[PDB]
């Protein structure tokens, strides 16, 4: 159908969450040691967007797969980036640690996992069922790294 929908709202948190996790990528790959309260700064303007699209989406219609099908390159970008924040930060647990930042940071990934599971829970909701598979898959990939993330700075704080 040439009818387009606005599906301007899950660009729109698509987009808030990209920035967030993109500014967060910047400065921990070029983090090297040193007081991380700009790291804790960045995961925290992570989790309110991530937050804030659980609020924008509630009332979202279902997408048709042809909605569906135009964010699919967008998502696929955006667990890229979220992936790549996870390991980038494991890769700095050294620094992290020797700073005094380790049980920081491992409170905020215990926040991470609290907003991915309230946002993937109402992902799955929107979905069509011929994406349900792959966006399932996207959502536990998402999930299984924070944990990762998690398991690497339990215990790590002073
Ligand atoms: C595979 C694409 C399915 C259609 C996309 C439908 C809704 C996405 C819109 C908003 C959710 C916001 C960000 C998603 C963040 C990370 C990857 C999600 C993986 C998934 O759970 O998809
Ligand atoms: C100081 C710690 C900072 C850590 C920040 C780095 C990574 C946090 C990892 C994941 C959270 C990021 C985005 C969440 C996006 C969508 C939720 C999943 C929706 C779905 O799947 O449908």
């Amino acid at each position: 159908t040439k009818v387009k929908r606005d599906i301007s709202a899950f660009q729109k948190v698509i987009q808030d969450i990209s920035l967030a996790v993109n500014k967060f990528n910047v400065d921990i790959e070029r983090y090297v040691g040193g007081d991380a309260s700009h790291l804790l700064a960045d995961g925290n303007v992570l989790i309110k967007a991530t937050l804030d699209g659980v609020q924008s989406l509630q009332n979202e219609p279902p997408l048709s797969s042809m909605e569906a099908l135009a964010l699919v390159g967008p998502v696929q970008d955006l667990s890229n980036q979220i992936l790549l924040a996870i390991q980038n930060l494991i890769d700095k647990k050294e620094p992290l640690v020797q700073a005094g930042f380790g049980g920081k940071v491992e409170n905020n990934l215990r926040q991470q996992e609290e907003a991915a599971q309230k946002l993937s829970e109402l992902v799955s909701t929107k979905v069509p069922h011929e994406l349900a598979d792959i966006s399932r898959q996207l959502s536990d990939g998402i999930a299984a790294g924070i944990k990762k993330g998690i398991d690497a700075f339990a215990g790590t704080g002073p």
